[PDB]
């Protein structure tokens, strides 16, 4: 559980004109995401498109991430399924590779009792041997919506080392802060994040750390240093390009400016995602070279 | 010939102690519910907990299914998937067993736009070569809430045969109806199957015609001779049982109740579904015999 | 007849080009629903635009309708509002005119304790001197959603007499019936009556039956006859005449039928509800017409 | 002359048989007074004006105008579903000499955005040349509106700011981008820090008749660029809203203020029932560590 407060990039998967991995550009964009700074990456979640690939594909980008950057940086492993077995699979995997710690999603589609929730994250937690559990609370896309009085027990279970707090309630995240002072607390919504780190969140998580997480690290250094002006100025700049980035949508977005950036050979989403329309190319081409001309 | 009209379990997949297929359970709940009548099986869906099994083992139950049922009632193979991918994969498999039909519900956790979700349908179609689909609509579990425009634009799509329609909502079971005449139109919500057909579906998908099948094909008969009582009596019989098996847990309390009837070895659901409390299980057995009885 | 179970209109309130009351189309009205062998009437709920209404002006409406149907046929007074003391001044008025129950509609806006909502329900029917309580469930409206266990302690408490369940959850209306076999249930959405009825309702309350009250009298009697095909016919038609009103805005709709019918002189409705947009005079016209000629 | 700032929503005080307790209406408004309040939000939510008369509501207007009127700023929450009520209520604010009217978008019965601007409009008209409050509270109005919406809203002629009661930071950030010179109210307490970073530059709250100069101490350290004092500061607002949250928000505050010797009687009008009595010590409590702040 060394330190795993910070800025972590969500880290997206690259894939071929057949959709099958591009593992080329899956280490490019790792050392892309190193060079930048970024304090670590979270990998296999939702941005990683884990929900369209099979166990196989998920266990293959945690072995090669691992090989890029283990010891650079800090690597979370996000190993959820609805499936508890499946899982605890990915986990026991993520520990063979060398992953910091494991994170899981609370599982969806069917409706599991929170006893079931706990039973799920215990049962992760045995097979990561040892690595932190990052509990993942992401109600917009699980469907599952747990009290204050839930997450504080699913933060408290043995094992659980921080919170991927994907939530625009900023009462709830003071809340959280105020019961556990010394949780790693990662603010999810990259669209709030100098709001949320106000509200107690101590770092975050996100999808657009990939082609800016610089401005991520300068609200917290703002913030730290009373700079609100400058917090508040890079939070309005990143909210520019998610206001974009929804418009296009965002993975495929995202990789279109890695694509611009040389970084990601082909920026394809896997089906059902579809291709990026191109009346939204000229938006996307100014803003690559614009984050390529800013660092 | 090739009609999909009528009342079709959604068929449970059986599972040993080890949380392994459990083929002759699955074999010996195929021949019973052929024995009560059922009009066909949907298979691979929710209730054959399909999304916490991989590709390889709903192939296999696809597979094992087809070699106990085909030619002796209608098969529908739900091959759906969030990936397209292997939702096609699935489909090919469906149409190489003899299947009568395939279907998908729309794909869920990532929110994908109506044009996506056309598209995936499409491509899904392309892959049965020949079987017709069957639009899969229950937005309590997948989170995709469609629109009346949307819902008709699917199911004219073309290689669309039918809706499994699992909404309460009544007044869109009418108008679906309405604007599709000759569309095969499953109730999806055994709890209100008579007023369901009322309301203009012309059959019924569910969980619970595992053990009562022979409950639903009665109301069919009692609306079709007019006699509304004896169909209010046995939505009412459904009912009762139906509040018992949401409060069980309603896939674990069939398995049980089947595990009763001497068709499934061993009742429990894969994890993190948990077992069925002790304490319904007088409720349960007494529930078993009851039935026997009754069939 | 010496029970409240049948099928009432949803009165509506006509007012004049100064948006004040319009006694004589009040009048009108209620002698035009009377002609079409309606059981009784709901006067003062949503339909009649109570709420854009003040205390005083409810009341004036109550008396008049009472004046001009009191002995003639069933009249119900809704009499709630979010105040309790304005509730139980309407009751005390509903007894002086003569009414045969007073109703009200859970308190809305802000959020009050179940213990409150009971409350608010005894004090109304303290008021009420005697006169039967009709609870009122309308989550859609008023944004208090209940459980079975919530609306099984409201319809026990003593004094009320019946429930009128605009809910479309027809497997809680057939819970309520099961639960409560002597209760007098009526279905509030038109759209879903035949199906309303079959799950357990024994009655309807609604809008349309304004224009119409007719179908839905013939729906009960087809279906207590056996004749399934004529009552979902009557459905049907119902329904392509609510399509039709939805587009166009409902009571205003409704009013604008009714003043082709001849009894309504002026179909506005009051702020901020604006007017029929005139494309649609033609397909209301034509309505009117229709319904004239099938009387 | 402008109408940022930190407002208190107004809370009604009731005698025992729950008619007005002007005496304590007119106590009220000078506590906030000395509070250091910007000015008083009246005749919303807080004021439980939707179990009010219209004529209980002007009643609260003119009393609450005779107090304070030229002394802080004054916003009259003039809105009902009805648009000729809310009309009849705009044309008292401007007889009693308001700085601005203010409504929640009419709630229970659907309509479309059209009827929401017309109503608007219209209670605009009667107001007379005083600038409109928009009020955005979809958790209780049931009216979800989309950006594209509240922009429209917000550019009506004679609409000079926007209530933002809603949790939706981002939206609270993308509204301020849009409108770079809006007066633009933070209405969820308990987000107060967070949602001024996020571009509102005031708040409206029923809370702040409590302990208002925490609210006006967190916008100060928020300018001086003191987070932590702001973050301290959101901290015990927010120990005293988990407080009011259990007992019932009007009635805890009522209770409050009635440790307070400013209410008399703390009671909120049927359907609301009383405060649970096992709350008493911990409502005492806080009145007695707020005069002690304070």
């Amino acid at each position: 559980a060394t330190n795993l407060r910070g800025v972590m990039a969500a880290l997206l998967t690259p894939f071929d004109q057949q959709q099958a991995l591009d593992k080329a550009s899956l280490r490019r964009l790792v050392q892309f995401n190193i060079q930048q700074g970024i304090d670590g990456l979270y990998v296999g979640g939702s941005t990683g498109e884990a929900f369209v690939q099979s166990l196989s594909e998920r266990e293959q980008v945690l072995e090669i991430v691992a090989e890029e950057a283990k010891g650079k940086i800090k690597l979370i492993a996000h190993v959820g399924c609805v499936s508890t077995a499946e899982s605890q699979q990915l986990a026991a995997s993520a520990k063979r590779y060398g992953f910091d710690a494991v994170s899981a999603v609370t599982p969806f589609y069917y409706p599991f009792s929170f006893e079931e929730h706990c039973d799920h994250y215990r049962a992760i937690i045995d097979s990561a041997d040892g690595l932190p559990m990052v509990v993942y609370n992401i109600p917009a896309l699980s469907g599952v919506k747990l009290t204050l009085d839930q997450i504080n027990t699913l933060v408290t279970l043995p094992g659980v080392g921080a919170l991927k707090q994907t939530s625009g309630d900023l009462y709830q995240m003071e809340q959280i802060r105020r019961e556990h002072p010394d949780l790693v607390l990662y603010n999810g919504y990259d669209e709030i994040f100098a709001s949320g780190l106000l509200a107690g969140a101590d770092g975050g998580i996100g999808s657009t750390y990939n082609i800016m997480g610089w401005r991520y690290q300068g609200i917290v250094k703002a913030l730290k240093e009373g700079d609100i002006q400058t917090a508040q100025k890079l939070q309005t700049e990143c909210n520019k390009v998610i206001d974009l980035l929804i418009k296009t949508g965002v993975f495929r977005g995202l990789k279109t400016v890695l694509h611009y950036m040389d970084v990601v050979s082909v920026p394809l989403c896997r089906k059902p995602f579809g291709p990026v329309d191109e009346k939204y190319l000229p938006e996307l081409k100014a803003l690559a070279q614009q984050l390529m001309q800013e660092r």
